[PDB]
């Protein structure tokens, strides 16, 4: 019998469920006898990922797009008459597609590579879980920053904080040190699908790989965060059927930010520059503004930001260096759709 609390024993189940992993698979259409879990290799996946670019690189300027769809479905094989790999969104889908897959590997790899089983595998995530008391004014502070930040166009659902854990990747702590007196320091949201969760754990937030189309990327390849929990909740991917997600908060630090309007693919920041702003046309209240344990949370409600020549609703926030990134609390949250 675990010694954890029965939330965190929770969690571990959710973030190491097979099953999640294969119904997720069978949605993208993957062929699970051609292609299973065990098998998901990096170097096809790599591979995977330059045909995707170039078909995208074919579909922006019919027969040779058809033969690169074949040879992408080849390397990872389907179960359809197979859909045409034709436009950026298609793409894009397929990209995300291997990103999921390639956290699955790491899932399966680590479940599968005396104790309860539930303790092995929280022993494997190297990470440090505690639940957040959900009296303490820890929690209160995060459940207003879920509160307020809730943008007024994400009307599909409303959110529900069911747990607060506070975690501690093993060897982030290190990583984040030259980071950790940068100035402007903030607390932000990530969101990810449930079935990333064990990468993440275990390895940490990460960049796209060279070899991934940038298509889709406003910013460049990087790590993408908000300062409302709605515009990141949209990346838990939940549905009526799956409503229940998980969300990080995560201490990045921006020091001086490259505030940005429009798109711009970012290969290397401006000297003296630390991050990029995506300026959005509503912003968190700056009076509202508290800090928890030096960092800054803009957990005040959405207010103009009096930019309108913007491509952007709502901020974002945008690193490119893995270690700029100290990873705090993960929240489960339940969706309530509409
Ligand atoms: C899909 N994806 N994969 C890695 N990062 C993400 C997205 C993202 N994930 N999670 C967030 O919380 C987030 C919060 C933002 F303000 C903005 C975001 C994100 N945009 C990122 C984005 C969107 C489309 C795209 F093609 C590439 C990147």
């Amino acid at each position: 019998k675990s010694k954890l609390p029965k939330p965190v024993q929770d969690l571990i189940k959710m973030i190491f469920d097979v099953e999640s992993m294969k119904k997720a698979m069978v949605e993208y259409e993957i062929d699970l006898q051609k292609m299973p879990l065990g098998k998901l290799s990096k170097r096809q996946i790599q591979a995977a990922y330059s045909i995707l670019s170039e078909v995208q690189q074919a579909v922006s300027q019919d027969s040779q797009i058809l033969d690169l769809s074949n040879r992408f479905y080849t390397l990872i094989p389907h179960d359809f008459k197979p859909p045409l790999l034709n436009n950026a969104d298609s793409v894009q889908a397929k990209v995300e597609m291997l990103d999921n897959l390639l956290d699955i590997e790491v899932a399966y790899s680590l479940l599968r590579g005396s104790k309860d089983p539930i303790d092995v595998n929280y022993e494997k995530l190297k990470t440090d879980i505690k639940v957040v008391d959900r009296d303490s004014e820890e929690a209160e502070i995060i459940r207003k920053y879920v509160k307020n930040t809730h943008a007024t166009t994400h009307n599909a659902y409303d959110l529900e904080v069911i747990d607060i854990f506070k975690i501690e990747r093993e060897g982030e702590c290190q990583r984040y040190k030259p980071f950790k007196q940068l100035h402007n320091r903030r607390l932000l949201w990530h969101g990810s699908r449930t079935t990333n969760f064990a990468g993440i754990l275990s390895q940490g937030l990460r960049i796209a790989p060279p070899e991934a189309p940038v298509t889709g990327y406003m910013f460049g390849k990087g790590i993408y965060f908000a300062d409302m929990v709605s515009k990141s909740a949209n990346y838990c991917h939940t549905s009526q059927g799956d409503p229940i997600g998980l969300i990080l908060l995560g201490e990045v630090a921006l020091g001086n930010m490259y505030e940005l309007k429009h798109a711009s693919h970012i290969s290397k920041l401006p000297k003296g520059k630390h991050s990029v702003k995506g300026l959005g046309k509503t912003t968190p209240d700056p009076s509202a503004n508290i800090s928890l344990d030096g960092v800054d949370v803009p957990l005040g409600t959405g207010i103009s930001s009096g930019v309108n020549d913007t491509s952007l609703l709502y901020n974002e926030y945008i690193v490119y260096d893995i270690a700029q990134v100290n990873l705090k609390y993960l929240l489960k949250l339940k969706f309530n759709f509409k």
